[PDB]
């Protein structure tokens, strides 16, 4: 489990925009893995009327939020070989500026419910290669039935 | 070229947030096809304080927006053999409840200058298949270098 706390400093950036979905977050890490569960709901949207159904963007935006929670506590606890080095205060600072999708692959089954919904989190075979960390990541939502699912790389600009 | 005005009818639900981002687009049309370009803006995040760059999220939402616009006026023409039976009216009246999203893969380069870039974009081999509308699209960013890009089905469910 995830502190809220931690979690809260980690995702002020949304939160400060009404835009905080992740509700609790649990996680664990090897040297080179991480593997995150988190808990969401959306009140409405930031960006259009009101659709009654997920929304992709919203896909994309919850799986950011868990991600940069579930890096935060192996950051804060040295659990990622290639990220010691940072601090959690390290991390933190290259959030917004450094920390980058180079893609992404989606698919939505039976719409979610936005009220209350659940995804799955695992990133594998990072590596380094600008220098960045690759960070190729697998997630899938579900609540109702219903669910969705990516593929994502992400990269991380500075590190060690 | 699309007329502003049935470009600011079609992107209402965007611009009553302040998240109007295609300032001007033109389209081309057949039985079974769109192709439209389109010119964008990003003035800030809604969801997120700031990161001095695109954010996927923003091609996703750029994406939406030039679909959503370019097949108004093939359906305001009738130039969509399966969308006849539609007017404007309807096709406004579907916009948020039932076109959706089934799956989308994105790809990101040089990031973009958010602050003035342009897109293409072509669907093609439209199908009806709920009874659905499925329209795989592709698209294409860029600005400063720098360029994006997807591959994105949509499902319509109204129709015909
Ligand atoms: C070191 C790797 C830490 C990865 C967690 C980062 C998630 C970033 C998700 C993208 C966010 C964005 O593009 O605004
Ligand atoms: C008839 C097909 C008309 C397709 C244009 C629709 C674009 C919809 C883009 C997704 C929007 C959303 O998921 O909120």
């Amino acid at each position: 489990p995830i502190a809220e706390e931690l979690l809260a400093r980690v995702l002020e950036p949304y939160s400060c925009k009404g835009c905080r979905y992740l509700i609790d977050a649990q996680y664990s890490a090897t040297e080179d893995s991480v593997l995150a569960y988190g808990n969401f709901t959306i009140g409405e949207s930031a960006y259009i009327r009101s659709t009654g159904h997920f929304n992709a963007v919203e896909l994309i935006l919850c799986f950011n939020q868990l991600a940069y929670s579930a890096f935060a506590p192996a950051v804060l606890n040295e659990e990622i070989r290639v990220l010691r080095g940072w601090s959690i205060d390290d991390y933190c600072q290259h959030q917004l500026s450094s920390m980058l999708i180079r893609k992404a692959s989606s698919r939505f089954r039976k719409p979610l419910n936005p009220q209350k919904f659940s995804a799955r989190l695992l990133c594998r075979d990072l590596q380094v290669i600008w220098r960045y960390l690759k960070v190729p990541c697998v997630i899938e939502f579900w609540d109702n039935g219903g669910a969705a699912s990516g593929e994502i790389e992400l990269a991380a600009l500075n590190i060690p």
